């Protein structure tokens, strides 16, 4: 009856160590509750390792055009499909270069159309599935009807190269945003880059080193068969207020503030860099907690919690509305009352 476990983030975060473990739902259960989010470990060795590659998706999807995004200031890139990925470990291939994201390519219905099989590896692959799977017991997301639930409701892919060769961490892949659904986050690839002079994996194991983490973290980045991809920041849903009017404030001391009654967060136009989550904290007593995300890790978020990220080497996301076998009982109404209202 044993279910592997630890807590992080000064016990803010699960981790279940054992992806294997068909009861995780059961600890999970309790922590989720208190709106505590989780992270399942050792996904990708569920899945199909030839499936999650960049240069199998780069193949399979190449020919259809996408807009690129520059992550530093969000404006589509000149750069076309082939050439974000030509760039993806190769930084002599990239546009000083900058750090470019292929957002949600593909996403929702022509993610399971157009990419079937990774559809249908991703289905199997979910963790808790009782709450993370479309025919989970504990999923609603199925069964609500169209009006309840976020329009776009589905997969979505994200991949995007790090920031270590830009030298700003400043630059986030994903600014900070809320999340409208409960939502699964799945690492499934992590490529080293190289050349123009870039710190090697080791230098960037380095770098994560340095970063503020706790001891069970730590622990982790010592052992070399774990690969870390990317720096994630989370906050708790009760502090979405306040950060928002730090936010407003931080503006308003900068040039920005032209227009009155600005969303921060609804915008997503911030990332939340060392020296400002710290003041954060002092003004406002809201603490930031620091996941380092690790392939194959899961990051599981509630509806409601914040988040930012920062890729250190190329990563590659799949994100999925997290469905949910197990309670027909509890998370089968947040899409049977959410697609339809």
């Amino acid at each position: 009856s044993m279910i592997p476990h630890s807590w992080i983030c000064e016990k803010h975060i699960l981790w279940l160590k054992d992806y294997k473990n068909s009861s995780n739902w059961k600890l999970f259960k309790e922590c989720w509750k208190q709106g505590q989010p989780a992270v399942v470990s050792g996904v990708h060795k569920k899945m199909n390792i030839s499936l999650w590659k960049a240069e199998s998706i780069s193949l399979d999807f190449g020919d259809h055009q996408a807009d690129l995004l520059n992550c530093k200031d969000s404006i589509i890139s000149n750069a076309n499909v082939k050439e974000f990925w030509d760039g993806f470990e190769e930084v002599s291939k990239r546009q000083e270069t900058v750090v470019l994201k292929l957002k949600d390519w593909p996403s929702g219905e022509d993610f399971k159309t157009m990419m079937p099989a990774r559809y249908e590896d991703l289905l199997k692959s979910l963790p808790l599935p009782e709450y993370c799977n479309p025919e989970g017991k504990f999923n609603l997301a199925s069964h609500l009807p169209g009006f309840f639930v976020r329009p776009d409701l589905g997969p979505r892919l994200c991949s995007a190269y790090g920031v270590v060769a830009a030298k700003d961490h400043d630059i986030g892949t994903t600014n900070l945003h809320i999340e409208v659904s409960d939502v699964v986050n799945i690492l499934v690839y992590v490529g080293i880059a190289k050349g123009n002079g870039i710190l090697s994996k080791a230098g960037i194991l380095k770098k994560f080193e340095e970063e503020d983490l706790d001891d069970i973290l730590r622990k982790r980045l010592k052992d070399s068969s774990e690969i870390p991809g990317a720096l994630w920041h989370i906050y708790a849903g009760k502090d979405v207020d306040k950060i928002r009017e730090f936010l407003q404030k931080i503006s308003k001391e900068q040039g920005l503030e032209v227009l009155p009654e600005h969303d921060p967060i609804r915008d997503q136009s911030w990332y939340v860099n060392k020296k400002l989550r710290q003041r954060l904290y002092e003004e406002y007593h809201v603490r930031t907690c620091t996941l380092i995300q690790f392939l194959g890790d899961a990051i599981v978020l509630p509806a409601g919690a914040l988040h930012q990220v920062q890729n250190f080497h190329s990563c590659i996301q799949v994100t999925e509305d997290f469905v949910s076998p197990e309670h027909l009982v509890e998370s089968f109404h947040l899409t049977q009352e959410l697609r339809l209202l």
